[PDB]
């Protein structure tokens, strides 16, 4: 009840490949590493020997498997998985001491879904039923967990990272050792993705003076399943233009800002020429907001596997989007993030583990006065 020591440090991963938790599926239990994804709502796992997979769900061995006799084709903007739907017994060894009958999509075909060299063989969609495939009748895992057990309807994520990353996913609660200062809550605007409303943006304290509605076009979401802070092209333009201006003692190729090239130094990174980035999020109270600030340490990520270079090369991990803002790993790694489903809100605090230097720190600050925040939501 504020201390979940068993669950601390239960996230593992590799830079650029995401965070995974260990899960078991079936009877007797088959252990699998499962990507933690707040951007989708399906629990889907490798079920055939795709050569990139360390292991896979073997239904024939599970005595508790049930077939739903339904299939599902799930495409993304590059590329896809296809699966056979069913149920089985699932548990999280370094999570609550419980077993749950949940929906499972057994992946039988894919393209560009499994990553070569990755050490995970499935995905845990933790978002809501509205975006479940094939439809909202297919209950997501977390919903099933809460319904069948006494686990409270809340989880929290401390994505730390830095070739291997680490973190904690606290199921059913909050662990206070994971954050400093105070949690600040922003409303979940609708229960499909974890949608939130950005009401103001600053670069090094400087506003952007954009219609806040632009910031949330057509959506702003919190997503552990994406690396980048992804922005709508308009906001991206204004953002980069400002980041360029804040940054203009060094010249960088246009391709770097566009994610088309890496930039390398040899630990001689001029972190301090790079501005901090602040997003004000709708608060809990009318005309009240709060501020989250990330460092260049978050949006400039080291690219490990460059055979062609002996130096330290970095990627600009702020990119343009057509699905609205994606608050991904670049954002979340600054913070302890509480997905308070019970109260339709998302909490942020400074991560006890976030990476910084002796000059600037990731911050969560409040309160602020911000009028017309409702007009910031897109309809
Ligand atoms: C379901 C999915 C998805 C997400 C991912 N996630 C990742 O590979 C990934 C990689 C690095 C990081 C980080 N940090 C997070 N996620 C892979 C496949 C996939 F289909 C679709 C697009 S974006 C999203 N939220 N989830």
């Amino acid at each position: 009840r504020g201390s979940f020591v068993e669950m601390v440090d239960n996230l593992r991963g590799k830079s650029g490949q995401g965070y995974y938790v260990e899960m078991t599926v079936g009877s007797p239990p088959q252990t699998l590493n499962i990507l933690v994804d707040t951007g989708s709502s399906n629990f889907a796992v490798g079920a055939a020997p795709h050569p990139f997979l360390h292991r896979y769900y073997q239904r024939q061995l599970s005595s508790t498997y049930r077939d739903l006799r339904k299939g599902v084709y799930v495409p993304y903007t590059q590329g896809k998985w296809e699966g056979e739907l069913g149920t089985d017994l699932v548990s999280i060894p370094h999570g609550p001491n419980v077993t749950v009958r949940a929906n499972i999509a057994a992946i039988t075909e894919s393209d560009k879904f499994f990553i070569n060299g990755s050490n995970w063989e499935g995905i845990l969609g933790l978002a809501y039923a509205e975006i479940a495939r094939p439809d909202d009748s297919l209950e997501p895992f977390f919903d099933s967990l809460v319904k069948q057990t006494h686990v409270p309807n809340l989880f929290s994520l401390q994505l730390c990272g830095a070739a291997s990353v680490g973190g904690s996913m606290i199921i059913g609660g909050i662990d206070h050792s994971l954050y400093t200062g105070s949690l600040w809550y922003t409303p979940i605007r609708r229960e499909w993705y974890y949608e939130v409303i950005i009401v103001r943006v600053e670069i090094n304290g400087q506003d952007l003076k954009m219609d806040c509605k632009e910031y949330n076009y057509d959506k702003s979401i919190v997503d552990s399943g994406t690396t980048n802070l992804r922005l709508p092209k308009k906001v991206f333009e204004a953002a980069v233009k400002s980041i360029k201006a804040a940054s203009s003692t060094e010249k960088f190729p246009d391709g770097f800002w566009l994610g088309e090239q890496l930039v390398c130094w040899q630990g001689t990174t001029p972190w301090n020429i790079f501005p901090v980035i602040s997003l004000y999020l709708m608060g809990e109270v009318t005309n009240q907001s709060f501020r989250i600030t990330i460092l260049p340490q978050q949006y400039l990520r080291p690219v490990e596997d460059v055979a062609t270079s002996q130096d330290d090369c970095y990627k600009f991990a702020i990119s343009q989007s057509s699905t609205g803002t994606v608050m991904g790993a670049v954002i979340m790694e600054g913070f302890y993030v509480v997905f308070d489903r019970a109260r339709k809100r998302i909490g942020f605090a400074v991560s006890a583990c976030h990476v910084h230097d002796e000059f600037r720190t990731a911050a969560v600050e409040g309160p602020f006065v911000t009028l017309d925040m409702e007009d910031c939501g897109y309809n």
